[PDB]
């Protein structure tokens, strides 16, 4: 029942970039995450019960550059 | 082994899109070669010993829409 909030600074330079990241993150099994992406700010907010390493790994496996992440 | 030539029409709208595709494909070396990505024509052209479905799924992990693929 603990929700973790992670925020990632991901290099997304078009709505194709942000849309791709959304597609992969919203398709994650099990369905235990809410995903909010701001193209303008280059931010991916993930609210989830999954660990930080796992979510980070899922984003890196898209090929997108992840400049930083953190737990809020 | 049989080296096949695959070409994919991938919806890549910026260099962030194509760079990501390139990064996931270059991870399959040395089982893929001649990675040729055209942002302009939205084409990804590779030589590989891997099955088509494997390469297709690997490209799809970027989150990009793959409109079509062919064997040349
Ligand atoms: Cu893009």
């Amino acid at each position: 029942a603990e929700i973790k909030h992670y925020q990632f600074n991901v290099v997304m330079t078009c709505s194709g970039c942000s849309g791709a990241v959304n597609k992969v993150l919203t398709k994650l099994e099990p369905d235990v995450s809410k995903i909010d992406i701001s193209l303008e700010k280059q931010l991916v907010d993930v609210y989830t019960t999954l660990p930080y390493d796992f979510i980070l790994e899922k984003i890196k496996k898209t090929g997108k550059e992840v400049r930083s992440g953190k737990q809020l």
